[PDB]
């Protein structure tokens, strides 16, 4: 009984995307506020959460955003927040604690210039304190948003995790097909710090996905994976480290665009134990880059 | 199945009277940090709620520690948070929020000196901002804090509101005794700013609650109460400002001794429409009033 | 050397009057954010004050709002910020620390409904937590929000104590007259919890201010005492007391006209010892009182 | 006019050093709390600090704790903080904030065990949201935490950035030698986001410091560079990718020994292109490593 079309093609945004996979996977807790671009997946959330007996809390404060979710994942709902820039950046101890007490919680950060962005991957990673292990997922279109928000749910409870969804502006205002499944076409999971690195450290086979196939050739991820189009990042941590090796090897240099200052770049020359030269294509201050800029600098 | 004694008379402290009475009454969330006088509260939970399959939340920020209870509440749970101090002001956003949500949720603020005080009664009445209306208790003995819990949790599922339980350091620590009821001798009950205001407001008479039989003679709460004896206040908010007028007409003058500058007083002096003396016996810097202190001033 | 108008007549919004008194009057250091109806406060700043050699910090957090304003304070900068509804919960913690640290600071409470309103009175006296003493004003209209902010930074000195302009939306927005002075027809003052509260509520002969002319006659404060032009509040806290017992004698009844539910109501009360009937006429939900409204009712 | 022993040898602590060192430096600007490890340096400024007519503010909340801090420095102070584990999640924003107004403040975090750890290596370098560069600096011995506390203000004023002192408890405790040269035999350096990046990453020349002498061999930093003695670790961001290739190049194997699950780790294996063998030698939970330890392994 959903509110909204599925067992069928759709043309809807991402935040929408990710706000009709977040209730199908049983996502019933929605914390947040309405902020650009969040602020869409919140309209969505509060239209549809209540008319499938969920619940939408309009925090104020991202600090007590995350830290309500976080409760009512304990008190035994699947529960999700969504943020933006330095919103994330106050989340920081909450998901650090969330990490460390393996509770299951989904995260949306929608990057932003100021106008997509791609300059919180990293802190994304390391922005916990301490000795940590999370997930972090990268859609690059607005079906893959809905697949994504999907599997976070499903990794978050099969690892008892936060995780991390981690888009940006465009992808989430952007109109595409979304092919949606029917309830149960659909797999949903049910429901010291060293077993806890290892748990997801020592599972990257399985919570690791990419997307390429040019065994014939001489790297990006979310809307610059579009423009690119290639090595696909679609999980960004656990990081593949040795898959970026066996590339390296194969190719004789590995061009890395993203809308940052190199952050992408940095876990790829990591990767590629010197075996192959590693290029980043920078761009940064609103526009995606248009295929014709990656275009020329190769 | 509790992990502590029931249907029998015990000796306990006040944090410990709280966290059993909160048991008793089915809170199965605790969110909160080992801090003092608080921090007894805490460790009692933390021993007795893993043994009854509920949970503990330790939580660094108080902003974030009311958050996930009030987060706990709407996924479910009955819920409770404890702090002191500066600690109480930082949730008065979220308490606020709790107010318009109409959110069953418990707090206790426990009152402090730097050692015992009473400078958060009007704190706990009028720091929400906006038009609000929410219950708060005090407790004068180990038994009353037992009580006021159990009470505490009743009001704020019946009224569907956030309820205070103002307690101080002092009947925190002492030990008293305090006759624990068996499980089903326990009434227990189950789960637009205009009738949030009147739902408190209108209904005093239910809510409202005080001790006090000498209606042959010519004011106090909390630890403060033990020391005087006499009116005892209970029920802090809603305030009963007819039944003050009735007894200053009955009698020449009205003294309130408080352990802060005036705040009692005021509820006091406003609510004797002129009709007797009113007069404040403030002690503050540690010491509870010694009986032969309010003694001597009268 | 002031990049707007002085020592001339002007025709302002309450925001600008604000940001042009806190000018002339010595402050810069300014920390907010643009919120509504307080984000013209903020545009005058960041206009103007970076042409006067001081500085405006963009702050997301009210909590850190606060916090770099009392630090610039005592780094010894003339310092303000400004707020609105629970942002203004949000710094009570902040704002006790600085009655405890005898800092002088200014804060403007921007009252507001979900469109002005009246709600944060008490919240503005008690929210703190403990016993303390602060001063409150109520600017009626542009040329008060002018005066008084004046006043704000001059008794925040003299007192070196927080002082908060508590006022609304439409004083802040609606355009009127205000006569600036120059610069040299504007004094400006330069720069235990026993002698902090008696510092002020001791004071109150000098603190407190009011306006009032009929002592011919058979009560309101803010944008409601221009709409029931009648005893004019002005000074919120410390609060004459005294005042409106006389006042209460030479009268038959007190009508307290206030956006929402009773709070300047209560303080009135208590005033009046009993000696004369006192109503408030309470509309809340948007619009001030019609004088029509405030008219009938009497 | 110094409070304490100068131009002469001393046996201090760590967060003594550091407390003296800043006052030397020209820092008349604290903002902390006391928690452990960091209390002591709270101690030691809030002794010392008075008589060298500075301020010291013991705020609550490590939030407000930096803003204070930045809008000190803002109204011209020279200014720090200190903080410890979550503490130093929660001042992530307000960190991110002070890299791009291009604010002088400097931050000691000291790091722990739930017992000294290093597991705030990533955090301070990535934890910032977007695209930024910071400088952080890490020190071995009691004399660097003196050494570098100054260097991090001067680097500070210099680059007009925050500079963040990455220490651990051991170090901040342990009791050694420290030479404090008398005030004028100290250089103290006076007081969009492309050139933000590049103030500092195009200068790691003059910001990047290491110690290491063994050109004819077959890394680490903290208290487990004094365990391990070799490449020392000084200078952590900016970061000198080249250097650790050119050292790569001239061993076989390089081990990295650290108290986490690897961080230093990382950024030597990305610098070392390949050619060397990288390791890492983890060890955490409390103790640091005996050299015993680190002998065996190798």
């Amino acid at each position: 009984r959903f509110p909204f079309p599925v067992g069928e093609p759709d043309f809807i945004q991402g935040d929408e995307a990710i706000a009709r996979a977040a209730i199908l996977a049983g996502c019933r807790f929605y914390a947040g506020y309405p902020i650009t671009p969040a602020s869409e997946i919140f309209e969505a959330m509060a239209l549809y959460m209540p008319l499938v007996d969920g619940v939408v809390i309009q925090m104020e404060d991202e600090i007590a955003s995350i830290a309500a979710a976080i409760g009512a994942s304990w008190a035994g709902a699947k529960a999700m927040t969504a943020t933006s820039g330095p919103g994330f950046s106050l989340m920081q101890e909450n998901i650090g604690y969330a990490v460390m007490t393996e509770t299951p919680v989904v995260i949306v950060d929608v990057q932003r210039s100021g106008l997509p962005a791609q300059g919180d991957i990293m802190q994304a990673i390391w922005g916990t304190h301490g000795d940590h292990s999370l997930i972090v997922l990268s859609p690059s279109t607005v079906q893959e948003a809905f697949d994504f928000t999907i599997r976070a749910f499903n990794l978050s409870e099969k690892y008892r995790t936060p995780v991390i969804l981690l888009t940006d502006a465009e992808v989430g205002h952007m109109r595409e097909r979304v092919y949606i499944p029917n309830p149960d076409e659909i797999e949903i999971i049910n429901r010291l710090i060293k077993r806890i690195v290892e748990k997801i450290e020592k599972n990257k086979k399985d919570i690791f996905t990419y997307e390429t196939y040019e065994l014939e050739d001489a790297v990006a991820t979310g809307i610059v994976a579009r423009s690119a189009l290639l090595l696909k990042i679609e999980t960004i941590w656990p990081f593949d480290f040795e898959l970026i090796e066996r590339i390296a090897e194969r190719v004789d240099k590995l061009y890395v665009p993203e809308m940052n200052l190199g952050q992408l770049y940095h876990l790829i020359k990591e990767g590629a134990n010197g075996k192959a030269e590693v290029k980043l294509i920078s761009k940064i201050g609103g526009e995606v880059h248009t295929p014709m800029e990656i275009f020329e600098f190769i």
